[PDB]
C-alpha cells in the first residue's frame, strides 16, 4: 500500500502520449510505454535508470 510500484502502466488519456518508462511488478523492473500530462497515475519515468531509483529490481 503507498507503494507506487502496484499502479499499473499510465497512458493518462489526454493530448500529449509521450513515450515514457513504467515499473512492472511482475518482473520488478520497467517497460517502455505511451503517458499523457493530464488523465493519469504516476508509475511513469524517463529512463529505466529513474525507475530502478524509485522502485528497482529486487
Amino acid at each position: 500500500e503507498t507503494d507506487i510500484c502496484k499502479l499499473p502502466k499510465d497512458e493518462g488519456t489526454c493530448r500529449d502520449f509521450i513515450l515514457k518508462w513504467y515499473y512492472d511488478p511482475n518482473t520488478k523492473s520497467c517497460a517502455r510505454f505511451w503517458y499523457g500530462g493530464c488523465g493519469g497515475n504516476e508509475n511513469k519515468f524517463g529512463s529505466q535508470k529513474e525507475c530502478e531509483k524509485v522502485c528497482a529490481p529486487v
